[PDB]
RNA sequence: ACAU
DNA sequence: CGATGT
């Protein structure tokens, strides 16, 4: 219904999908960009969703935040929710590193525990995340 | 269909 | 127009 300014929003940016992949987190109020990950070259658009918010999980947690994190991505946050990112992406050499970073998140999330709340940003009524990279 |  | 996902 209403916006909780008080969170982190989270998204992924490419070129390409599959392709080169970031990702970063910006306070919901301010637009501050909170962090940035250097770009992956080759993943999908789910992946580094997923990503961004596991990575969301893991900054609040240190700072012992409790802001609920928003994400655009129905895909990603049932994928936080299982603990378990079921990505189509072709497991090779050329994809080792999103793969890898993917494993590395399920496996943190299977390690840790957290109260945040994951919520849908619901686009077709705020319009775009203040996380977008602005490139649709 | 919906969400990216 | 193409892609990734439930
Ligand atoms: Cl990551
Ligand atoms: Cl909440
Ligand atoms: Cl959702
Ligand atoms: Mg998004
Ligand atoms: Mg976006
Ligand atoms: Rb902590
Ligand atoms: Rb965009
Ligand atoms: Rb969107
Ligand atoms: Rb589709």
């Amino acid at each position: 219904e209403e916006i909780i300014w008080e969170s982190l929003s989270v998204d992924v940016g490419s070129q390409g999908n599959p392709g080169i992949v970031e990702y970063k987190g910006v306070d919901t109020k301010t637009g501050e960009v909170l962090f940035e990950r250097e770009p992956i070259p080759i993943g999908t658009n789910n992946m580094g969703e997923f990503l961004a918010i596991v990575h969301g999980l893991r900054y609040l947690k240190e700072r012992n935040s409790r802001k609920p994190i928003y994400s655009d991505s129905q895909t990603a946050i049932k994928w936080v929710k299982d603990k378990k990112a079921k990505s189509t992406l072709v497991r090779n050499e050329e994809t080792a590193l999103i793969w890898k970073l993917v494993d590395e998140a399920e496996e943190w999330l299977n390690t840790h525990t957290y109260e945040t709340p994951i919520l849908k940003w619901q686009t077709d009524k705020w319009g775009e995340i203040k996380a977008d990279y602005g490139r649709k």
